[PDB]
């Protein structure tokens, strides 16, 4: 059986099924991209078309990138030849057969992008309404991670595009934090992603630079502003560990699309392991037996037989082996690739945009550094527990809200009770 959803993921689920197009809103962990996937389950798959704006949040609904469904390229070439594009072999066909339109994480979406997304729609539907008369699902928070752009210009939030009103009329919330059962932390985190740190938030903050997260062998992820800088972590730390190296390659449909892959797919074409190496499990094997993406372990032997399978022991407590799994992705036009691979990644460093969305347990970050709007509340956002969470050199100069989100979220409770 399925969880009860509150009364406002059933609201959500009620406009979606009596065809409304909604924005649907919420602080870190508060069950949107959940929701996402129980309407999902309630609506025909015929005409329905899962996204995120990013890779690693399609991942966590089953769904392909935005990027990918709308087949326009960069979406950075004029009008016109993003209309050509669209119009392709597999792009024309997902365009006009979708009905409705799932976008979740949309605070990544800029709204030049929007704009062009809005136009091409009707372009190619010859529908005269707002994108093309498509049912649009959407959801995220404005205050976790903000716009990115194929451009260089500085990029607009998606509710600037002068099409988002028009285009998603309805606007509803979730309010109540499942992620954490902890009402300091919630309070904590609510303060952090409003930019109001008083002196007791800044205090209770830097109280947990002395967490020892790490349990018998396991060491806290540290998550980091740049790739560059995780890759460098994770390889040195790799390095320094004595045992002989233990290489697992993964099998890809069409070896030749390996970077189209790369951007869906959690998984690295080359796996390199060795005893006391640290890891995260980036699919979900068992919740049952606490094996879920996001779990942190430590590599505590190799099968002595056959392919010489990891033996990782993870932090809940569980010692399992790890066998092979599968991820078929999705690309531009509905073209399909799959990698098989080892579901671990080495995680003695993670990205804070690859954390995106998800729920981590044995976490460290510094915070004395000017940070993205949204990126210091999303990190540390990600964490179950007050206990898994390490912040070094917290400073509230890393907490920043961008003044247009505070005024767009204002107006949109302007006329509600609370
Ligand atoms: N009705 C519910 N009852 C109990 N737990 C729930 C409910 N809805 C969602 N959850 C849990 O809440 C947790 C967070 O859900 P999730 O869908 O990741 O939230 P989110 O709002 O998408 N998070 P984020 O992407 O970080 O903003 C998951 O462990 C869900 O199982
Ligand atoms: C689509 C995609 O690229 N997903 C993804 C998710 C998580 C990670 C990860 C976990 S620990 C680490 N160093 N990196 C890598 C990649
Ligand atoms: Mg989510
Ligand atoms: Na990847």
């Amino acid at each position: 059986s399925r969880m009860q959803l509150s009364e406002e993921q059933a609201a959500v689920l009620r406009a979606v099924l009596k065809g409304q197009s909604i924005f649907f809103t919420g602080s870190a962990g508060t069950g949107k991209s959940y929701l996402l996937k129980r309407i999902l389950g309630s609506l025909p798959p015929t005409g329905t078309v899962a996204t995120a704006s990013t890779g690693v949040a399609a991942c966590h609904i089953g769904g392909t990138t935005l990027h990918a469904f709308a087949g326009i390229g960069s979406g950075q070439a004029p009008l016109a030849q993003c209309v050509a594009l669209a119009q392709r072999p597999g792009v024309r066909q997902g365009w006009l057969n979708c009905q409705r339109l799932v976008i979740d994480e949309i605070s990544m979406v800029e709204a030049d992008l929007f704009d062009k997304l809005e136009a091409v729609a009707r372009a190619v539907r010859q529908q005269n309404k707002p994108f093309g008369g498509i049912q649009l699902i959407i959801c995220g928070d404005f205050l976790q991670l903000p716009p990115v752009t194929k451009g260089s210009q500085p990029p607009r939030f998606c509710f600037q595009s002068k099409s988002w009103k028009r285009c998603v009329p309805v606007t509803l919330e979730l309010t109540k934090v499942w992620r954490q059962a902890d009402q300091t932390f919630i309070s904590l985190l609510q303060a952090v992603r409003l930019g109001r740190c008083s002196d007791e938030v800044t205090r209770q903050l830097q109280a947990t630079a002395s967490h020892k997260v790490g349990r018998d062998g396991i060491v806290a992820t540290r998550l980091c502003t740049h790739q560059d800088d995780v890759a460098l972590t994770n390889e040195r730390r790799l390095q320094e560990l004595p045992g002989k190296v233990h290489r697992f390659e993964a099998m890809d449909s069409n070896p030749e699309l390996a970077s189209t892959l790369d951007a869906q797919c959690p998984v690295s074409q080359l796996l390199q392991l060795k005893l006391g190496a640290q890891v995260m499990l980036v699919k979900n094997l068992s919740v049952s037996r606490g094996l879920v993406n996001g779990a942190r372990g430590v590599v505590v032997g190799f099968e002595a037989e056959g392919r010489g399978l990891p033996q990782v022991r993870f932090l809940c407590g569980v010692t399992e082996v790890i066998h092979a799994d599968r991820w078929t992705v999705q690309a531009t036009g509905g073209q399909l690739l799959s990698r098989q691979q080892l579901p671990l990644q080495l995680a003695w460093a993670m990205s804070i945009h690859k954390s995106q969305g998800m729920t981590l347990d044995c976490v460290e970050i510094s915070l004395g550094r000017v940070f993205a709007s949204g990126q210091a509340y999303v990190a540390l956002s990600r964490a179950r527990s007050l206990q898994g969470l390490r912040v070094l050199d917290f400073d509230p100069m890393a907490v920043r809200c961008d003044p247009r989100v505070l005024h767009f979220y204002a107006t949109l409770r302007r006329g509600r009770s609370l």
